[PDB]
């Protein structure tokens, strides 16, 4: 619908040496602003998560792919923007905890609850808590999950586990990390096991080697994971071809795409960042992943393919996509790796709201778990961590640092950070807010009791 | 009667660690939103910037001060919010240069033009462009500048002066540093020298000892700029009683505040952050710096007393509030100076957001011109870095990080981060923007030509 309005260009006028030629205005907004307001309510959500991604890792990755005057097409179009905190507490004491782990902050969108890092589903008292996942599904939706990380990840785990810590991966695991969640201890199961029950009717992601352990306990004891899903009805997907043959999707035949051993591949690589880089090393352009595979849907691919068969529910449907590693690569001080799941996910961004642009009763929202690492500095900036300087698409040199681990991996940061809305109720992300809103804000639109 | 409301709570709703608890709304903000938007005119604008205030130094200083769930109730309040870009230009190549230093920032919001870090004022040509404050002279608004760092830093200066060297404080540094300005050269002159041509009706802040340069030309040869000052009917005051005893400011009667002789006393005392200094040190506690003294006025204080003076004028006025220390304690690695200095910010906020929320035409701005060093960070973090443990308001530790130099100074950095704002023409700084066209939002709003 004309109705709703999305940002077509926000990329800057004309000349970015003359004057007004940098602005990435053309008039005044608030007539834009009014018509993107709406208190209707939303049939479907769509929920796109860039694991790590602050304004940093959003900021250094448009420099490179967009050029600073550039404009990302997804990420940066979405009209409604705000800053949301997503500290966790401390499990002893209920004190807040100021950075937290994606366990924590996605059990805090998900079921509305301030958690302890590690938590899945569970408070700090670690009792239960129902998601928007169960809660869509239980009234009536169809319900989405994809990430390109192992399904057993802290972020889409979340959606459907409940456990003491998101180790407990498979029963091998949950057995020695959560007893009291092991199928054996009385427990619910480990994430896997639980992810099976949850039942979404599109699950995509990478983690098939979890679904090769074997049942300890219950009805399909004895049996693998993978054997007890198609045992339950699911239907199994393992390459494009296969995922694009799927005509539909529903609690009768299930989906579950399995897609990698752990976590789907990355799009670009490029070095490792290294102590003083910038100054004794080169500038660096990313190189493509060879071994991607055309084979391998892509995020946008996974999402538009979720989006289709959601979409045949009339009631509507709930959409989680996780662009899991941007985090991953930003722990591993890559700005390769790290910048081209940012671009992966903006490209997901856009199916998301093509499809809201015209469905018209769609809520997108656009944001991060936590913030990271990753730092833009000046060129000849000698940092006392890992740097690498890198040859933006405007012919010109950025440097990005990680100077806040000197153990093997960088951490994350407790910044507040970027969350930006399309459609009915977008108006909810406005401001300051906490990641635990989301879950009301959601569980509102879509009128989920 | 505030048409607008201004966001009165967004502090955790009750119990962080119950489901809900840590909620920041307590409904729909639709109609709120719908309430904070206006294309009326503005009468007066009031531009607050805390310099290196990223969101990082935000959540830092909310954490420390307020609490995980705490709201600053100034800086917090403001509805409309989005991020914004600063990247500035290279001198030579003309191309994009991500980290900005303050005064091309402070040029491109002053004159709607990207320039080269070190620039004020000027263009990459060093052509010289009308500010916003000149131009609001010129419609006869009246203008202020209010900052609590020296009057001749970037900031500040950028509204008042052209130079092509942010070093050219003075006579004696602009015949070294910017012949071309230099008024013995028949320059327009120094920063100091364009300060006083500029006359804006109301001038607070720090940097006395340039005024005790003599002249080297002009009527006023050979003559310390503070007697020219006097000699060209300014209403000179370096005290907080002084400065309460004014009753008038005008284009007659211009009055300039020199209440330190470099820049104003820092609000809180603490050490220095240190290598693994979470590790082999106990937490620190802010405490209040007894220098900050009762002779000297606060920047609520001169806020206030700004907007009584600036407020008697007809047709409006146009006021610049600079939180400078910020930035300053960042790049010294002070955890307390930094967050003492966001406090202070926040102070002076209010005092504008009272008066607009009376006023009903005014509009508030509130951003930063760059981002900074400062990360939050895990408390047992083993950093590269300089880092420091804080006790916080919750009774919690949190623990702050700077390592992207292994100079004496911490690095600006290069990510957008937020700016808000209330009033009319406040959507204007909803979605993704660039720091000029706040240049062009501030024109429109006052409808300038
Ligand atoms: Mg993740
Ligand atoms: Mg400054
Ligand atoms: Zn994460
Ligand atoms: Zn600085």
């Amino acid at each position: 619908t004309p109705e709703m309005p999305v940002l077509e260009n926000r990329a800057a006028q004309g000349d970015i040496t003359a004057p007004g030629g940098a602005r990435r205005l053309t008039g005044d907004q608030t007539a834009a602003l009014r018509d993107s307001l709406s208190d209707k309510p939303a049939k479907n959500i769509i929920l796109l998560i860039g694991d790590g991604m602050g304004d940093s890792e959003i900021t250094a990755a448009r420099n490179y792919a967009e050029g600073a005057g550039g404009f990302f097409k997804g990420i940066d179009a979405l009209p409604l923007t705000g800053q949301y905190t997503h500290y966790a507490l401390n499990k002893k004491t209920g004190k807040p905890d100021y950075v937290t782990d994606s366990a924590a902050s996605a059990t805090a969108w998900s079921t509305g609850v301030k958690t302890y890092n590690g938590a899945l589903g569970v408070d700090i008292h670690e009792k239960d808590h129902p998601t928007i996942l169960e809660m869509a599904k239980a009234a009536g939706l169809a319900t989405g999950n994809v990430s390109t990380a192992e399904l057993q990840d802290a972020t889409p785990a979340a959606l459907v586990a409940h456990v003491t810590s998101r180790k407990c991966y498979g029963p091998s695991a949950t057995s020695e990390k959560c007893p009291g969640n092991a199928l054996e201890k009385g427990g619910k199961g480990s994430i896997t096991e639980q992810l099976l029950n949850a039942r979404a009717d599109v699950t995509l992601g990478g983690g098939a080697k979890t679904f090769a352990e074997t049942a300890t306990a219950g009805e399909w004891q004895g049996k693998t994971l993978r054997e007890q899903a198609q045992a339950r009805g699911y239907q199994l997907v393992s390459d494009a071809a296969s995922l694009n043959s799927v005509t539909e999707a529903n609690q009768q035949k299930p989906l579950l795409g399995l897609f990698a051993d752990g976590n789907m591949p990355v799009r670009w690589l490029g070095p490792k960042a290294t102590y003083h880089g910038n100054i004794d090393k080169p500038a660096v352009t990313c190189t493509p992943n060879p071994q991607r595979n055309d084979s391998v849907p892509t995020l946008a691919q996974m999402t538009d393919k979720a989006i289709e068969l959601l979409s045949k529910n009339e009631k509507g449907f709930f959409l989680q996509v996780e662009g899991a590693s941007i985090d991953k690569q930003d722990h591993a001080a890559n700005p390769c790796g790290q910048i081209g799941e940012t671009v992966d996910l903006d490209e997901a961004v856009q199916r998301a709201l093509e499809f809201a642009k015209k469905e018209g009763n769609t809520l997108v929202i656009v944001t991060a778990d936590h913030a990271h690492a990753s730092q833009i500095v000046a060129p000849d900036t000698k940092a006392p961590g890992l740097t690498q300087a890198l040859n933006t698409k405007d012919g010109a040199v950025m440097v990005m640092s990680y100077g806040n681990s000197e153990e093997d991996s960088q951490e994350h940061t407790g910044s507040q950070l970027r969350i930006a809305a399309y459609g009915p109720h977008a108006a909810n992300v406005v401001g300051l807010t906490d990641q635990t809103d989301l879950f009301y804000t959601m569980k509102a639109a879509l009128g989920l009791k």
